[PDB]
Formats: C-alpha cells, structure tokens, sequence
C-alpha cells in the first residue's frame, strides 16, 4: 500500500511542529506503520521524535511518542488513562549519530499491528524489539487524541520531551506491514553487519569481534558466537568465522573455528527484565575470547580461544590447577571417572586413557575431537536445549545423541573445571578449521591456564616468530612459537598489577621492537616495549590523552603500512571515557625514531561521545582503508544486556581520520 501522509524535510530546533491537520482525520482501523528516517546528531537527554496526544487538560497521560535517549536508546510509549494502560517498550543502543563527521540517516520502522497484538520497533534494518499484549491498544485509538506532533509530545498545551535533530521524511500507513516488506524499505546505514541474529552461528547474540588481514588479501574476522545472551561463561558459546575477498565489502556466510555440541545451537530471545535478564546457561562447555595470527612459513592461519568445561567460567574455575598432571617433563590432560571423588586418569601418547591410581592404560581412548571411545567405539550422551516456557530458564535433553566429549557435563569422564586455551588452524584461510589441541600449561601444574588477549596475535615480518599475548595475576604472558605453533614457549613480563584484566594487543614498530598496548584498573591505557623480538620487556608506561574506566576495555592496535605526516604510524581502537564504554575512538600516533615516542596527534570519533562503543578489532585493508568491527554498545552497563546486531563493521579511509 501507499502511505495515508508523507512528509519531509523538518528541521526540529527545540520546537515542535504541528501536523494534526495532515494526518490525525487520515488514521483509520486499528494497526499503524510509521516509517521515518531521520538525523540526530546532537541529541537532547531525552526526546520525541513523533507524538499522537490529547493535549487537553487533565488526560497527560493519553499519547503515543516515538522517543530516544542521548544514550543512543530508542523507545514508544502508548498510554491511555481511561483504559489504565501505560506501555513503554525499548532497547538501549539502537542508534547511530555521526560516521565520518556527518549526521547519520537513520531508518527506523515501527509496527503496531492490531491482529497479532504486537508492536515491533527496526531501526536500521534490524528489529530491536517484538511486544506481544493481551491487551492491545491503537495508537490512534488512544482517548481524546487531538494533535499529531514533531520533535515533541503535546501534553497540557504544552511541548514536553522537546528534540533537536531533523526529520528528513515520514510515513504513516494504515496497516501493519509485514516483516517481508520491511525488508524492502532502503537504508541509509554507515555500517554492515559480518555476524548477525539469523545466520549459519543460530546465535542471537555476538560478542568479542577480531579482525585480521591475510597475505593474500583476504580479511578474516573471529567472534564469540553467544547463544545464552551476551553472558560471559559460564554459558554456551562457540567461536565463529567469516572472510572477505573484496576489500570487507562483502563477507562469507560464517563458519564455526571451534564448536561444543554438548546443547543445541538456539537462536534465543534472552529476557532483559530484572528479574531474570541474569539467567545464564549453566551445564555447557563453551569457548571465549579469540586471536587470530597468520603464518607466513606454512602459510596456515592459527586461531587460539579460551576453552571452558561445562558450567565453567572466570568466576568459578578452579584457580590452583592447570588440569594437567607433570610426568618426567612433560603434561598430560588429566581426568575424573564418572563415580570418582578423585582425578585418577591422565591422557597420554596417542588419546590413551591411563590410570594413575593403578599405573596402566584402559580401553578407553580420547580421539582428536576429545571425544570418549571404548575400545574403538564412540560413546555418546543426549544433547541439552533451553527454554524459558516454564517462567524461568530451563536446561533439558532434547532426545538427541552426540559425540561425548571430556568437556562436556554428561562425560563419562570429565577434565578439570578449570579454563585452557585451545588452538586450530586452517590451511584454505578460513574456509574450513582443524580440531583443536588443548596448549600445554606454561606456569606450572597448579596454575590455573592464562587468559588469551582477544584480537590479533603478531607475526613478526623479519622471522617466522608468531606471538599470542596472554594474561594472568600480575603480567603478560606471552606465547612465542617460532616453528608454524607447533610448540611454543612463555616470555613473562610483570605489570604492577594484582588480578587486571590485562587484555594486550601488540605492534611491531621496526624490526624486533614490539610495543603492547594493554587494559588496565588505572584509568588508563599502559604500554611496554620489546627489542629483541619478545624475549624481554620493558617496565610499564601509561599513556595521557586517552581516558578509560577503572574496570577498563580492550584495546585493538595496528602498525599503518603507510607514512602518516612523513612519519610511521600506529592506530588505536578503544572508547575513551571514564564514565562508561562509549565515546569510540581511533586514535592516530606518530612514531618519534630518535625514541620510538609516540605522539597521539589524531583523535577520530567513531560517533557520539555518549553512543555506545565496547571492544573493537581493527585492521589495515589490503587496499589500505581500515576496517573496524566493533561492539556498539556498552558491553559493561547492567542496561544493555542481550541486544542483537550490535557488533558493527565501519570502512574509514586515513583523511577520515586525520
Ligand atoms: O603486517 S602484518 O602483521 O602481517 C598485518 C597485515 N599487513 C598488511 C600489509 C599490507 C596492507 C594490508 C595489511 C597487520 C596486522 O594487523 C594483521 O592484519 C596482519
């Protein structure tokens, strides 16, 4: 259908406009579509876009608005007094403000359709929310409604809720357009989704973007794939892939790098009420936090990631126990028998299960997908799925057999409910990925593994040494493998610093120098240099000009291939803001040679200092553009749990940026 009104081009300046003789004789039935695309790039606190009121005195509390919080939130409320229903639905972080300097066109569709009972918000080309009421109210059904409004709500006589922005065309239909024909509606958007709700992962939800460029120009990205909402583990979690042959114009649909079947892969609507918007999976292995590296000997990509047994995460693994058992100088996975108090298996030579309380081998072997055979043959358990049917999360076998592996909750045998760190490697870039080794412990055998840095891991371009910085309580642990990862080795540089997370990112300034860039509880971003390749390592700086909370953020760092003002040039990725994780930055610094200084002399925003902007992965495109993909969001605040397609990617050219 054709729209009932349309309109364009309204400029809201702290004052509304008034379009009731327009539109409020054309609304008719009970399901509306209004379609609006517009810009608000310095946005009031709080305002409203659109309004449908009774401004008469008495009934302030009967109007529809479309409204948006300074915060980048996006809402509707529906009330009518008389009928004592007072509705607000929204979802934090739904907006975009400023891409390359200039007012973004955002395209927001909204929905309220009077047959399923359901109003449903887009904006951008992704829904960001779906409200089912057994009580349904008309948008122009509401009790005395007599003005229709931009850039405020009538109430009383007077202009409550008042915008700054503009309105550069609306639509109002009388009908709820399907989803198929929202899908047709033409954006305007500065960004493009890789990993979304919807595709191969079946995660509704992603965190933790990385981002690589390969030798043959091919981009490569790695991301949590979240499917218990964007909880950390404990949770259920598998590491996806998706390249891109064109310069990030387009990427493949995604692959998993590294995949538990111990629960289903469910798209699911995670609660975000404060009632049960904690609710976290909570018998699934899972893997967090992944690292890309290429290497240019074999030429295979190496992807590590964090591993977690069932019901595993930081919070509860077991701090004193690398889960491996020394034996004459070298580590073996150890393992419990389902029945026994005790640890009394170790994994040896070949996947071979030997006991150590009787020192002799069993029928029981591990096979490289560290799934359990006796005697040859796969043993299996039932798969678990999730369903908040019942009111509250529950986690129950769905009649499924899969393979059973040592890491899952059902296993006969079971590893040590602590963290590890796994790696697979592809040898196509990305198109298919190895099954995973668990890596060996590096700080003994009651240390509980190190935690892997996300983002790149750093292939020095003078060598074949490969480098994967790691933390734990009191430093930087890195991992250097000079044989294609085949073994690797820790270089330990202390920070001052008791149980940070010290999420690091390398650079290689010149030949041998490396400088990390890494998250601290200081405020501030700390960096410590190498020259001799990551053997040893400075004591820790800080740099001024960039602000982080006390809790801090990941920070995403490249060394440009090309001069910058005649000088060589370093980028930074990383909100800067004490207050929240918001305010995205890429920082430009050049490098001093006398000194290897650095002088952050370009500070870009990525868009508004109050939009939302969590951890980043950034990397220099083949055609030397920059791609950033991004959490847009704010991946601490308590507010913005479980939101879907919010992990972005953005193209920039330097000039953007300087
Ligand atoms: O110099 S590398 O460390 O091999 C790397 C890629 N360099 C090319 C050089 C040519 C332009 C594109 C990027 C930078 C890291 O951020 C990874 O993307 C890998």
């Amino acid at each position: 259908i054709s729209p009932i009104f349309q309109g364009g081009s309204y400029q809201l300046n702290n004052k509304s406009i008034d379009i009731s003789s327009l539109l409020l004789d054309k609304l008719s039935g009970e399901s509306q579509t209004v379609v609006m695309k517009f810009k608000a790039d310095k946005p009031n606190s709080l305002q409203a876009l659109f309004g449908l009121s009774n401004s008469k005195a008495g009934f302030k509390n009967n109007y529809f608005s479309i409204f948006m919080r300074d915060s980048g939130e996006i809402g509707v409320e529906i009330r009518d007094a008389q009928k004592g229903i007072n509705y607000l639905f929204s979802r934090p972080a739904s907006l975009w403000g400023k891409h390359k300097g200039q007012a973004v066109e955002n395209t927001l569709v909204f929905v309220s359709d009077s047959k399923d009972k359901t109003y449903t918000m887009y904006v951008n080309g992704i829904e960001v929310f779906s409200e089912t009421v057994d009580t349904f109210l008309p948008i122009s059904n509401i009790n005395g409604i007599d003005k229709a409004t931009l850039g405020a709500v009538n109430r009383e006589g007077k202009e409550h809720y008042l915008a700054k922005g503009s309105i550069d065309e609306i639509s109002l239909f009388n009908k709820a357009i399907s989803d198929q024909e929202v899908s047709t509606i033409p954006l305007s958007n500065p960004f493009q989704l890789i990993f979304q709700s919807g595709d191969s992962t079946q995660a509704n939800y992603f965190r933790i973007p990385t981002l690589y460029t390969l030798s043959s120009g091919r981009v490569l990205s790695s991301i949590d794939a979240r499917y218990g909402g964007t909880h950390d583990s404990k949770s259920k979690i598998n590491i996806a892939t998706s390249y891109s042959d064109d310069n990030g114009k387009t990427w493949s649909e995604p692959i998993f790098a590294m995949k538990f079947n111990d629960y289903e892969e469910q798209l699911v609507y995670w609660p975000r009420d404060n009632k049960l918007k904690n609710s976290q999976i909570s018998g699934s292995a899972s893997f967090i936090d992944s690292s890309i590296v290429e290497d240019k000997k074999s030429g295979k990509t190496i992807l590590l990631a964090d591993v977690m047994p069932a019901g595993i995460g930081n919070n509860n693994a077991n701090k004193a126990d690398s889960g491996f058992k020394e034996i004459n100088g070298h580590y073996y996975l150890k393992l419990k028998k389902n029945g026994d108090n005790d640890f009394r298996y170790t994994v040896r030579e070949n996947g071979v299960v030997y006991n150590e309380t009787t020192n002799k081998p069993t029928n029981y072997t591990i096979n490289d997908k560290y799934e359990v055979l006796e005697g040859g043959k796969s043993l299996t358990v039932e798969q678990y799925s999730v369903d908040f049917d019942s009111g509250s999360l529950r986690e129950r076998h769905n009649g499924k057999q899969v393979p059973m592996n040592v890491f899952y909750k059902d296993s006969l045998f079971k590893v040590t409910p602590t963290n590890y760190i796994a790696m697979t490697t592809s040898q196509n870039r990305g198109e298919s990925w190895e099954q995973f080794k668990l890596l060996p412990p590096f700080l003994g055998e009651k240390h509980n593994g190190t935690y892997l840095c996300p983002g790149q891991g750093l292939a020095l371009k003078s060598s074949n040494r490969l480098i994967f910085a790691t933390y734990t309580s009191g430093e930087l642990t890195y991992l250097i493998s000079d044989d294609s990862g085949q073994t690797w080795k820790k270089s330990s540089a202390s920070i001052p610093f008791k149980n940070a997370t010290a999420e690091a990112q390398m650079v290689e300034l010149r030949d041998g120098v490396i400088r990390t860039f890494f998250r601290t509880t200081t405020g501030k971003i700390a960096y410590m240099t190498s020259r001799d390749s990551g053997e040893t390592w400075s004591k820790v700086s800080y740099i001024d000009g960039i602000q982080q909370t006390s809790y801090g953020t990941q920070v995403s760092a490249i060394k440009y291939s090309q001069l910058i003002d005649g000088k060589e040039a370093v980028i930074l990725s990383t909100p800067n803001s004490r207050s929240g994780r918001k305010g995205g930055q890429l920082v430009v610094g050049l490098v001093n040679k006398e000194d290897d200084s650095i002088d952050w002399k370009y500070h870009y925003g990525i868009d508004l200092p109050s939009y939302g902007y969590a951890y980043s992965a950034i990397t220099e495109l083949p055609n030397h553009h920059i791609g950033v993909l991004f959490e847009k969001y704010d991946s601490w605040s308590r507010n913005e749990l479980h939101l879907s397609n919010v992990v972005q990617y953005i193209d920039l050219e330097i000039n953007d940026l300087t």
